[PDB]
DNA sequence: AAATTGGTTTGAATTTTGAGCCAATTT
DNA sequence: AAATTGGCTCAAAATTCAAACCAATTT
């Protein structure tokens, strides 16, 4: 009666296809292009720093969705993300949200 | 200016970057939209799971399988990373 | 008025990290 | 045969966490 939905299902972006149909594809997958395209520009440079950097460039986005969400309740927000509240609180001044 | 991007096409099949966050934050209205009142629990562990697993598997690729590299890439310790692979089972 | 949240501590639990050591592997 | 990496343990450092108050805000 219910159809499996697997975890690269759970969220996903708009995507345009070869017979131009939109379709939805993981997220995953748009990391995955965004790494390739970073590794790519690269040129033989080194990296010491491209988790941090992948890290902000998602955390910030969420944090900012659940903060929308919960209307700027931070109680509520730390306890849909999983987090504790002193965390959030962490994140969102370094993301400049507070 | 923005390091992580990603490709879109329009309506002129004319192809543009866009930044990552915008990815994820059009997965996550996606997400709050078609869950209707029904509570999330563990949003920080999904997320992270989505994006932990093909950020891995990209850097162990450019490294062609050495972790000391791909840990150093990172800025990681490399123990933090065997775990992570252990976590999603890459290993 | 009552309930909830924000802002802040404290100290324990968990995670991350660095260093070491040597077999195993790559160079 | 030299140099580097993998796997493991160990201790420290750093981070996350709950729990506790009470003023401030929301209901």
């Amino acid at each position: 009666m219910f159809e499996q939905r697997v975890n690269s299902d759970v969220l996903t972006v708009s995507t345009v296809n070869s017979q131009d149909q939109v379709t939805q594809k993981p997220l995953r997958d748009s990391v995955k292009q965004a790494l390739k395209n970073y590794f790519a520009q690269l040129n033989g440079q080194d990296v010491n720093d491209l988790y941090e950097l992948v890290l902000a460039e998602v955390e910030q986005p969420l944090l900012d969705m659940v903060m929308q969400y919960t209307r700027g309740n931070q109680t509520r927000a730390a306890l849909m993300m999983g987090i504790n509240r002193g965390t959030l609180r962490k994140k969102l001044k370094k993301y400049g949200m507070n």
